[PDB]
């Protein structure tokens, strides 16, 4: 089965931005979350992955607007951004999106985490934000802020409590067009049987081929940000790579 591709939809104040490693003086902007949303669904997205970027952040709230676009689109989304609590998450997906990302509420209450790991299954799977400092895999919560422990720890955990999908970003290489961590993918596939899904770094269709070449180990997915809103390469392109 072929490379899923997730066109990535980050939402700061109900625009379409993208940032490079998620610092605020770097910000780029490109129109409606909506019209981002509803164009790449026109290329032939089959996922949307939707974040509040304001809620991830905890400065505020895009979730009505979210809630729209979810309502609008055909195609399947996974919504992210401030997913913490039972009313969050019960928000999320009244919406009714396909499947929600959990990040900082893994690292900030695992237990909470575990319970709906386990009442939720397929509906939930947990971002595992990476940052690696001489050698050192660390998480990160609250935007990127805070320190969540031990990569291989806490994976090992989520694992164990059946966790369905994992959503692994490099922070470093995030929004930067230099490429996916394919050495970290590769690590993080290895040590569970849930699938994962690759994010940041994207830069070219070779980079997606690059990306395809796990599959096989766990990679089900890649969410494609910067390249797709710069115009790197387009949709069809991106489709047809994973193929060839
Ligand atoms: N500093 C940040 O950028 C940031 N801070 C928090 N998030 C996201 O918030 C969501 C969970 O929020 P919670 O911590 O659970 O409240 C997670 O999906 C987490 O990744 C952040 N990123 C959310 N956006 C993810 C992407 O970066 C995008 O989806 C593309 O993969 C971009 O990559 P690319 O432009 O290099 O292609």
């Amino acid at each position: 089965m072929p490379l899923i591709l997730l066109p990535a939809v980050d939402v700061v104040e109900g625009r379409a931005v993208r940032l490079v490693q998620g610092k605020a003086g770097s910000q780029t902007e490109y129109g409606s979350a909506v019209d981002a949303a509803l164009g790449w669904q026109r290329d032939g997205a089959e996922w949307i992955h939707l974040v509040d970027l304001d809620a991830a952040f905890g400065r505020g709230s895009n979730h009505e607007l979210l809630a729209e676009v979810v309502g609008k689109l055909d195609v399947q989304v996974e919504l992210s951004g401030g997913i913490r609590d039972d009313e969050s998450l019960a928000a999320a997906l009244a919406t009714g999106c396909a499947r929600v990302n959990v990040g900082t509420a893994a690292l900030e209450n695992p237990q909470w985490c575990a319970r709906v790991i386990g009442e939720h299954g397929d509906q939930v799977a947990v971002g595992l934000d990476v940052q690696i400092i001489d050698g050192e895999h660390r998480l990160r919560g609250r935007g990127w802020e805070t320190d969540g422990g031990d990569l291989w720890d806490v994976l090992e955990r989520l694992d164990s409590e059946g966790c369905s999908r994992f959503v692994v970003t490099d922070i470093t290489k995030d929004g930067t067009l230099g490429g996916p961590n394919l050495d970290l993918l590769a690590g993080v596939a290895d040590r569970t049987d849930a699938p994962v899904i690759a994010s940041g770094g994207v830069s070219s269709l070779d980079d997606l081929r690059a990306i395809a070449t796990l599959t096989h180990r766990g990679v089900e997915g890649a969410i494609v940000g910067k390249a797709l809103y710069a115009r790197r390469f387009t949709l069809p392109q991106a489709l047809a790579a994973v193929r060839d």
